[PDB]
């Protein structure tokens, strides 16, 4: 998989990106690369923030599937025209497939200028694809139509680089061993914590509000998020941990700080792991949850939608996305106290965190 090695660029805080050919002739576009959602979505018109964008009447292979696709987020908004193309990887996999496009036509605080990117490739599963299930994700039209196995990994280096390793793994992009987490539900890629530690204390909660809502594994998000009862729990926790110097704005994300790692504590998380009552932790250090801007964010935050592990945390880690089994796997980066991942552990009751419907 050499010529996959390195196939992802970005800058800090803007996610990293793919580049992607689309139509006939092809169309060189970067995309980012996004495991919390399932649209193929690029940027069809002249915005002012866009480097280039998909041209449509430049596309023999082009077909219109009368039908509009409305993405509405918090913060704005994209809308755009659902159609069907061909789509390489250049630094992918020797093959080319029919996926479902959406031509953003009109889009709200989507796009960020002085990016590189005009697009997102949605790499979760059907459940979450807009307007609903049927609009087969890239991946599945990938693996349906291809011989290309059905996993990929990632491997995010904190400007910013990385590989996006599609149908199989790089050992070289990891040291030690792999150790794999059920996917819950194939919607997001949704796992489930059962025990966090600071420094090496246990949180002692109620494992089930770990992950309040859920918990989930995605690329497109920049932070480590946590359900509000946990990152109270969390900070207060750290802040004890570090007590030796900062105002309770810099904790929400209201403010940055200045300057000296030590006196933070690392990061635990244990996972499920594949077999009944065995988990297993991975362990992040505070040089990633203290991003720099030496002005550094604290780069953990609330959420109303449950644990998000984001860049922040998958910067640390080689992680494979095997659909084909419904895990997730986890192993230090070649990239990356050190980060770890250990096991196995014994964790009884592991079922009862995960909250239900
Ligand atoms: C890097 C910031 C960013 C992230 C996402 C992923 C959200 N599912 C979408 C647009 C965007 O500008």
């Amino acid at each position: 998989f050499v010529e996959m090695v390195d196939n992802l660029r970005g800058k800090s805080g803007q996610g990293y990106y793919v580049e992607m050919t689309v139509g006939s002739p092809p169309q060189t576009l970067n995309i980012l690369v996004d495991t919390g959602s399932s649209n193929f979505a690029v940027g069809a018109a002249p915005h002012p923030f866009l480097h280039r964008y998909y041209q449509r009447q430049l596309s023999s292979t082009y077909r219109d599937l009368r039908k509009g696709v409305y993405v509405p987020y918090t913060q704005g908004k994209w809308e755009g025209e659902l159609g069907t193309d061909l789509v390489s990887i250049p630094h992918g996999p020797n093959v080319t497939v029919r996926a479902n496009i959406a031509a953003i036509t009109e889009s709200d605080k989507f796009f960020i200028n002085g990016s590189n990117w005009e697009g997102i490739l949605g790499l979760a599963y059907a459940e979450i694809a807009r307007p609903d299930d049927s609009l087969e994700p890239f991946f599945d039209s990938l693996v349906k139509q291809t011989h290309v196995p059905n996993l990929f990994s990632l491997q995010l280096c904190g400007s910013v680089g990385g590989s996006m390793i599609i149908g199989g793994i790089d050992h070289s992009l990891y040291t030690g061993s792999l150790w794999y987490t059920p996917i819950r539900r194939e919607w997001y890629y949704e796992v489930i914590i059962v025990r966090v530690e600071i420094n090496g204390q246990d949180l002692k909660m109620d494992c089930k509000e770990y992950n309040y809502d859920k918990s989930i594994v995605d690329s497109g998000t920049t932070n480590l998020r946590l359900p509000k009862k946990v990152f109270e729990a969390a900070v207060a926790s750290i802040k004890a941990a570090s007590s030796t110097e900062f105002p309770d704005g810099f904790w929400l994300g209201e403010q940055l700080v200045c300057w000296p790692w030590n006196i933070f504590p690392v990061i635990s998380l244990y996972l499920m792991g594949e077999v009944t009552n065995q988990s297993f932790r991975i362990t992040i250090l505070p040089q990633q949850y203290l991003r720099p801007v030496d002005c550094y964010k604290f780069a953990i935050s609330q959420s109303s939608t449950g644990t998000v592990m984001g860049a922040v945390i998958m910067e640390g880690f080689y992680v494979v996305f095997d659909r084909a089994r419904k895990r997730i796997g986890f192993a230090v980066s070649a990239c990356h106290r050190t980060a770890a991942v250990e096991g196995p552990f014994v964790t009884l009751d592991m079922e009862d965190c995960g909250y239900n419907i």
